[PDB]
């Protein structure tokens, strides 16, 4: 479709201009008040902050440079910021500022107050097929955009899909995203969502994102993932067998789509054939989807999250509140020069 082709050609031009000349050093820590920790990991955390002059709220991801180095995430953190400052799509969380100091790296993102899809899915149990399809369509369009820019996302899971004030998705966490024209090799992603070729240590490509979409759609519509088991080794055995059991409540169209996304042979997997994403967009499970209306945000969402305003944290959970310490000495300056 020439209109889609021309849209994607412009998207790639605009991405490349920012990719080749990345913004740097566009805010500083003492311009913000710290409000609350919204999540925390082995080298980073996300905190709600408020800009002291405008009053705007933001989600600030703070990465400790020394822990990034120890956990072998240098390149991944540089990928994340360089990609996020260069992309622009309705269903991606927007990076507003970035900066670093003696101790940390900071990415100041728009704050999405409705919470993770994960919380909502686990609360309700499972989504109906129309509800799962609304979210799936947004992921299909987002992956069409990213892949056209030669980006692989590599962290699709329900925790990374935030629900905005209109009930639409914002994908967050670009920590594993990478610009890859061909193959890449790093072992990364959560166990339930890993494609077989990642588990088997192969050179893999963008087809891993389409596999993960199959896992996500299955989990949204069933309430649990297709290769579930108690420990990773057992999850990995199920994935590489690719034997899947579908609930009888799944439609025949849903099972057919999922057999083609959860195809172990990556050379046969939907999204990775000659017709690319159009095998997915034209599949019968998506026959009711108006792709343009989804992109334009004209479809009424299945679910509007309950929250009181742009500062409400009630859809995220509670963590021990730790200091944001900044050393008097610069740490790991060389490794993070380009941030
Ligand atoms: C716009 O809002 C956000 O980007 C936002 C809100 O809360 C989060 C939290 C929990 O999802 N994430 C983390 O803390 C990680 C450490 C990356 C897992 N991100």
């Amino acid at each position: 479709q020439e209109s889609v082709k021309e849209f994607l050609a412009k998207a790639k031009e605009e991405f490349l201009k920012k990719w080749e000349s990345p913004s740097q050093n566009t805010a500083q820590l003492d311009h913000f008040d710290r409000i609350k920790t919204l999540g925390t990991g082995s080298f980073g955390r996300v905190m709600l902050v408020k800009h002291k002059e405008t009053g705007n709220h933001y989600a600030m991801k703070i990465l400790d440079k020394q822990k990034v180095v120890k956990l072998k995430q240098i390149e991944h953190t540089l990928n994340e910021k360089r990609i996020l400052q260069a992309v622009n799509f309705p269903f991606l969380v927007k990076l507003e500022f970035s900066f670093k100091d003696n101790s940390n790296l900071y990415m100041v993102m728009e704050y999405v107050p409705g919470g993770e899809m994960f919380s909502h899915l686990r609360r309700i149990g499972r989504f109906s097929e129309p509800h799962a399809r609304f979210y799936a369509a947004q992921i299909v369009l987002t992956f069409e955009y990213l892949h056209s820019l030669d980006l692989i996302y590599r962290d699709l899971k329900p925790e990374n899909l935030l629900i905005d004030q209109q009930g639409y998705i914002q994908v967050t966490d670009f920590g594993f995203a990478k610009r890859v024209k061909g193959r890449t090799w790093t072992l990364c992603g959560t166990p339930e969502y890993l494609a077989p070729e990642i588990i088997l240590s192969k050179g893999y490509n963008k087809a891993v994102d389409w596999w993960a979409l199959g896992v996500l759609i299955y989990e949204m519509a069933a309430g649990y993932p297709p290769f579930f088991a108690d420990q990773p080794i057992q999850i990995y055995e199920k994935i590489v067998s690719g034997k899947v059991r579908f609930p009888s409540h799944f439609s025949s169209d849903l099972k057919d789509l999922l057999r083609n996304l959860l195809q172990v042979d990556l050379t046969k997997r939907f999204g990775n054939l000659k017709n690319g994403v159009n095998d997915i967009k034209n599949h019968k499970w998506f026959a009711t989807t108006d792709w343009i209306a989804i992109y334009q945000r004209k479809v009424e969402a299945p679910f509007i999250p309950k929250f009181k305003g742009p500062g409400d944290t009630s859809n995220f959970d509670d963590y021990e509140e730790e200091e944001i310490r900044v050393s008097i000495n610069e740490k790991c300056g060389k490794e993070f020069t380009e941030f």
